[PDB]
């Protein structure tokens, strides 16, 4: 049928989603680059857009890579629609926790991501990602630290 | 088969188990009230119960979003227990951060989601939803705010 | 095709996943015990390595229920590899909160899961777990409690 299909495919956007955190926390340049489309094009507001592999790799390295000692997101809420068995609107909701290079600051961030996916010869990738940061917060006087 | 069934049965109860919390979220009148049956009953301890989709809009309208500036749902752990194949027990966690309204003052509570879902005609919806809040704590000298709220006083 | 499997395979991992912790959370024996093969290995960095369905309640019953009053942990991100039809890898993170019995201390945790899972006769548990914690930190003006503590 075509749900199995749609199952499949529920499943590799849901990698993908899950990919572009842990690549991101964990600081893999290869995990980052291969779920994006050369024509994607990821935004985060009050930053910029940057468009495909090599922009996402601009962006975690120029900006988000320097800007934390280290960070976790814990995504969730992740729903899609599917516009057709190739092309999917998603939205997800992100818990952002880390500590600033500057100040040397803990931060709880808060953000919306609003997302495109496409199916391009069987395989998915992003198409567009749009980042919102509702909450970003410095903990008073609480820092995150190793036990 | 059954298998597919219940893999594509445990993927629209995933999707009702989000778009309750995107739609308290994100004010979502019309994906609050797509979610639950007429006799779906939505309890929330210490708020009270709701039946249907007018009462969910109800809940919402006049406590919910009256009650919070903003918030947000974070759902996890959310797991099935399928009774038969058209009834599912599920328990999740939900972790809210959010504004109050009284005060202005940041809160976080961790809550515990007990569900009964139904499917009629093919079709998967709440039967019901009890919210249990575990953990209920504004917050320090701490308050929850968008970015540019940094770099003011 | 069985793609399907892949898929069931997907869907029985995520609930070991979620019922290790729904286990320890809701202090659970029955479905703590469920989850683990008798030759599984749980390791948790600066605690120990535990074994099977018996250690992995022995862990449970003198280590983290002792040590917490309650706690919650929030399972996400979890992705998998299959390394075979019948074994997979699996990571994860964590977030847990919790009131230690120590100090009556309100902590979060951040925590992350290196897994490896293992089908036998058509069925999946945990052939490991390692728990590697990053963050393990106090919240200072802060406790953690039911909503009608707030009054009076």
């Amino acid at each position: 049928m075509s749900d199995l299909d749609r199952l499949a495919s529920r499943a590799a956007i849901q990698d993908l989603y899950s990919d572009k955190l842990i690549a991101v926390d964990k600081r893999q340049e290869g995990r980052l680059a291969s779920i994006w489309w050369d024509d994607a094009e990821w935004t985060i507001e009050g930053i910029g857009t940057y468009k495909g592999p090599e922009g996402a790799l601009d962006l975690a390295n120029n900006v988000l890579w320097p800007m934390f000692h280290e960070c976790i997101h814990y995504g969730t809420n992740l729903r899609l629609e599917f516009v057709s068995a190739d092309k999917v609107n998603g939205i997800g909701d992100v818990l952002l926790l880390g500590n600033l290079v500057e100040g040397n600051q803990s931060i709880l961030i808060a953000a919306v991501f609003t997302d495109e996916y496409e199916r391009r010869d069987g395989v998915w990738k992003f198409s567009k990602r749009n980042a919102c940061t509702n909450y970003f917060t410095p903990l008073a006087g609480i820092h995150f630290a190793p036990p």
